[PDB]
């Protein structure tokens, strides 16, 4: 319906987030003809943006908006950090010796457009970025410190990477249910709960119980993302909830998770009004 | 050598750090059959730990014993930091698309004894476990960051991998010798410098003019170490032995050797034990 003045602020900053990205240039002298451009091109040509998006939903409703500007650009620099660690994981996954993909959104990706090389090594850099934006952004050393714990361990072989090496080593084996959830729990939710956790620990307030929920919320709901999205796949071979459940099945298990999502959201309201209307804002536009 | 109590303490450091590494684990419990094996196989069967040494020499002779002995621990995974960013770089060099090895040292390859997306994907798992290693090491969160802005500096696109990606690219192109020192700079000498800038931040002591000196030894000696290392490739491409001869590159690197040395001794006065490490270690390398 109608945005209130925090979920318009909110909008807003998105917009203003993706205009920063598009800005960043990284400087690289070298007699390398094609690396600087190369470096990011993958993350200006990416984006639906919703990991960033789920970090600014948890910051902008917990900081005061006019001291949410003192530090914008900082925000922005961490939002940039799991844009790129993302990024990195997507030119990695479309090697020839993984999904082997020459299309990206219909753009060429790095070893079609220059050589296989190139991607292996840009998708390195682009993990090692993550880190460098990160410990480059201005706040408080001890919230720094933090926020590079979360996206390291969430990113790396515990989180994020196990669960590529499952959905790459497993391409045409079916898996049980059990295993099947923590690929994907690995995979895709880790780097998305990570996103919300640290939208509170950059925002600055402790609250504890607030981490716990926010760890668990993003588990949930990005096995929710994940199954919504091995349903848009059939619509439009994989590790996927259609395959395990069969189509009807798996479109069920989404709406009874979606609403166990939603249910377990609107239990924020008494304590959080400002942060349960961000995301209830975000996984409305998700769903539809 | 009859060793200093300074440089024998730095000598049972380094044996000490070479235990720690051996017997550091993680738990990595999932149903890939291989993964969790392959993880920390190449850092336990890699070389001569010349990176954590160097950082551990500008450390233990700047950082009084006793106070040195309440932070080992931490000050040990700062130098596993570097070990594991190295060991990475590394395995995505052997890689088939890159220098196609079936074995680094005398131990067969990541790709070769499994498989080519497991190597992949470790060294990008290793990669990020650097910054997991150094965020979560237990010393002030100021000096913290600060080393994770001087690794991901260093071994990033600015840095390591502008080299690596130059080396490759240009790997069927002769490079004249400032294009070749440019390149060896980048790919070899700039995690040289790191290591040593890096013991200086972790000591906690201030010293600009200490940092600018150590910043440019590194990389003076990182290139000493790469034509000596040149040389050695040839005893048992873009290098000084194809573009000087090996008349020519051994002359250098005997200069070269001289000039590091020379410059070395201008410590001597001002910083006695930082001098007396790294004397020491320099000696053993240019040896054999």
């Amino acid at each position: 319906s109608l945005s209130s003045p925090n979920l318009s602020f909110y909008y807003n900053e998105c917009e203003r987030f993706e205009s920063f990205l598009k800005n960043h240039h990284l400087h690289l002298e070298s007699f390398h003809p094609y690396l600087e451009k190369a470096f990011f091109e993958m993350v200006l040509n990416g984006g639906k943006r919703f990991r960033p998006k789920l970090f600014l939903a948890v910051l902008c409703a917990l900081v005061g908006q006019k001291d949410y500007s003192n530090q914008q650009t900082e925000y922005f620099k961490i939002a940039l950090s799991i844009e790129c660690l993302h990024t990195y994981s997507l030119i990695h996954d479309d090697l020839p010796c993984m999904d082997n993909a020459a299309l990206r959104r219909n753009h060429p990706t790095l070893h079609a457009k220059y050589d296989e090389t190139t991607a292996v090594l840009i998708g390195d850099a682009l993990n090692t970025y993550s880190f460098e934006l990160l410990s480059n952004a201005l706040l408080e050393s001890h919230i720094i410190v933090e926020l590079i714990k979360i996206l390291s361990a969430n990113g790396g072989i515990k989180g994020m990477i196990l669960g590529q090496a499952l959905d790459c080593y497993f391409e045409n084996t079916p898996l049980n249910l059990e295993q099947l959830t923590f690929l994907h729990e690995h995979k895709t939710a880790k780097l998305i709960s990570a996103s919300l956790i640290m939208g509170l620990v950059a925002s600055g307030i402790k609250d504890e119980e607030l981490f716990k929920w926010l760890q668990a919320f993003g588990l949930k709901m990005g096995l929710c993302f994940q199954v919504l999205d091995d349903i848009i796949d059939v619509t439009q071979a994989k590790n996927s909830f259609v395959n395990l459940l069969g189509l009807e099945r798996a479109n069920n298990y989404a709406q009874t998770l979606k609403t166990e999502v939603l249910n377990d959201l609107d239990a924020l309201k008494p304590a959080y009004p400002l942060l349960q209307e961000n995301l209830n804002a975000l996984l409305n536009t998700l769903f539809k």
